């Protein structure tokens, strides 16, 4: 009953890949950390490490994504491509955690370049431990966006 | 013309028409399309999202403009959508970064999280800024577009 | 009883009454003593900043919240009173940290630059979470005060 | 004719000082790094590197001071403490550059922890790059700053 979460950088965010582990264990002992990543710094496409985390993510192989770039916005769009993913590009705890409370997100996006390490702590922590509301509303948006999927 | 389609669920319709303006400060060339609630009701953000997304998709409108609560139901909403690049940005360098590195064709902003003036900074620094057209970016930006045609 | 004085100026009086109830809801011992504008037109935000600093500096009143447009003014005035300690926050981890580390009594915010439920989770970690009381921060702290003692 | 730029960090912001003394040659020529900060990775306290920089910049040996620890919070608050420097934490863009247009602020504080690099150099540049916009209201506020140290 433990629950993986599977985690991808590309280039800049290789610089913080341990730390990415290690914060996915920080969240707490029921989250275990895949890594999926790059072994070098050596320049790479995150579409390729986006697309391994969020067809992980899709085929239910782990519950929960984690995605570095520089800004956290190619990880977001790379991983939204993928049916069945909710990728949330998180800046602070607030994000972090209405990520999981509103949208029932299963990856969380965060920039090496942008936020500090810390604060990608506290958001990689918020967004593995707050859960789904489950409130009506939400499910029904939620459902809309899989419509949207199914409609392409 | 530059065509900006926006849209915002009901958090966000309060900004609405500062949205319009922003978009209309980025330059004259810079044309609003609203596409939004026309009442401060609830909404699902999804269909809003959906519908400037199919805008941008079909190449109606350069660029689009989402808003709700946080960014982010906006932010995977319109990347569902084939051809969209839908960049979640908290300020001007993740708006700037959107264009220069994703060629982003669209913004998404909270309205619960940033402040007005920031979205502001946002919205014409996102308009403003040109895609680099480097070789690395042109080729990443390919690359979603497979995982679009894989799927 | 934990007072909070709370001052503002112009653009953040909109949202006056937002933040006595932000420090209501960190709790009832949280007693919100509003110091700021009745009136949404022009003032200096030191006018503001003086008068709740130098009642957290008096023992007056436990904490401080100030906002003005992007927090940096309430900061810079705040500080210039001695004994206060004044955080300029933009998100729930500065505000927890400047407690922990800094054992802050003003917290101050943009309400031009961050969104009001951030404002929100702002005060409430900035209200809830205490001091450490480690030793190196104590030191630090003590430091600060020598600062002011040396001028 | 340059105009100096007087950087003092603490231990967790020296992992950056090289790239500290780089974004201020970054803001242009005319802009010389005075790097005051800690030589080693030792822990150290804020305030003493705080009160270096804000003393150079009071006594008017440099034109600016930049001020890095983990949150930019230590920073600001010592900084400010000392009469004739207006020390603002930054976080964003717009905060550096209102910082300078309305506050005239003469110290950027940012945080390591917080903050990611290439938004601290978007930061430091902004700030160095930004002139004051010496309109009235702005002049009487930031007289009325003066004012609060004068009655201390
Ligand atoms: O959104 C994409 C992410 O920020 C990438 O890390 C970035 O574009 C890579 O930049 P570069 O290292 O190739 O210049
Ligand atoms: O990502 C979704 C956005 O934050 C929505 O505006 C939010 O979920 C609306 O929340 P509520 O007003 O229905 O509580
Ligand atoms: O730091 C100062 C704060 O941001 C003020 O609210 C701001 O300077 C006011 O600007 P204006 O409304 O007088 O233009
Ligand atoms: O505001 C102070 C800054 O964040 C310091 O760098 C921080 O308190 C250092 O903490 P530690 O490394 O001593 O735990």
């Amino acid at each position: 009953m433990t629950r993986r979460v599977a985690i991808g950088t590309d280039h800049p965010a290789f610089a913080i890949h341990e730390n990415l582990i290690l914060y996915v264990k920080e969240a707490g002992d029921e989250f275990v950390p895949v890594y999926c990543g790059p072994k070098t710094a050596e320049s790479v496409d995150y579409p390729d490490f986006a697309s391994r985390v969020a067809e992980m993510v899709a085929r239910k192989e782990v519950e929960f994504g984690v995605l570095a770039c520089g800004s956290g916005i190619g990880m977001s769009i790379a991983a939204n491509k993928v049916p069945g993913v909710r990728a949330a590009l998180c800046h602070d705890h607030y994000t972090a955690a209405m990520s999981r409370i509103h949208n029932d997100a299963n990856i969380v996006c965060v920039g090496e370049r942008t936020t500090g390490v810390e604060v990608i702590r506290e958001i990689i922590i918020t967004f593995l431990q707050t859960p789904f509301s489950g409130e009506e509303r939400h499910v029904r948006r939620i459902e809309k966006i899989r419509a949207i999927e199914a409609s392409h």
